[PDB]
């Protein structure tokens, strides 16, 4: 089993991130037809662990509406409930996705830390010292076009292309984070996301993982340059804008 940090440094505060994040969730999947459809909350609390204090979910993803009657057909059981369980204690949290009919044996954990640095902290997420030798630690970079495919390319998105109207923020060039360390004021941030996958059956646990870790840096770039160029849309909002948000799309 591979594992992988993915360390995401971020022109943003932590503070900031939180409610930014919550909007691009919600923001880029708004084109989506077929999104809330077959999402199913099994477990909704709180919880507390030893300075760990958070909500717990379990929601399940029903995608048997979601793809070709055959595929429908063909699919063993369960084998299109995909279940993920969440634990968000922010600055924490742990999201662990899992297939019904592959059971434990397909497994994609990210555990990530929001903190108010540069990404130089090493085992943030204190992994045991033999363990932790073995992740390989893995920097995105928004403003670096070189770390994005073409065909995924949008002028739209890319923070070397934007400014910020109310916070004046970008556009970032090449030495962005070096003109952070040397600023007395625009916030930054480090998301620490520590990133398991584990394929199990027909020996190509090596093949699976790898190819889920590439897709995994892709989706983490695009979506933190998106979160960036959205600046203007989300930064301006607090906790209880995003929770009134989500109320509001809960009625359809
Ligand atoms: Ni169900």
């Amino acid at each position: 089993v591979l594992l992988k940090e993915y360390r995401v440094i971020l022109p943003v505060s932590v503070d900031e991130y939180q409610v930014g994040q919550l909007y691009s969730v919600a923001e880029a999947s708004k084109n989506e037809t077929g999104g809330g459809e077959g999402v199913e909350v099994l477990v909704n609390e709180p919880y507390e662990k030893d300075g760990e204090k958070g909500q717990y979910t379990h929601k399940i993803y029903h995608l048997q509406s979601k793809v070709p009657t055959f595929v429908r057909m063909l699919a063993p059981e369960g084998a299109l409930n995909i279940h993920e369980k969440a634990w968000n204690a922010y600055p924490y949290c742990r999201t662990v996705i899992t297939n019904e009919y592959m059971k434990e044996d397909f497994l994609i954990k990210i555990e990530t830390w929001h903190k108010p640095d540069l990404g130089t902290q090493e085992n943030v997420h204190k992994l045991e010292p033999e363990a932790w030798k073995h992740v390989e630690a893995v920097y995105i970079d928004i403003a670096d076009r070189s770390q994005v495919l073409s065909k995924d390319y949008k002028a739209e998105e890319d923070p070397a292309k934007f400014k910020s109207i109310k916070t004046g923020r970008g556009p970032l060039g090449p030495n962005w984070k070096q003109e952070l360390v040397n600023q007395k004021d625009c916030p930054y941030m480090c998301a620490y996301k520590l990133v398991t996958v584990k394929f199990k059956w027909w020996g190509l646990q090596n093949k699976v993982e790898n190819f889920i870790h590439k897709q995994e840096r892709r989706l983490f770039t695009n979506f933190h340059r998106q979160l960036f160029c959205w600046l203007d849309k989300w930064v301006d909002l607090t906790m209880d804008d995003i929770r009134r948000m989500e109320e509001e799309t809960k009625r359809q």
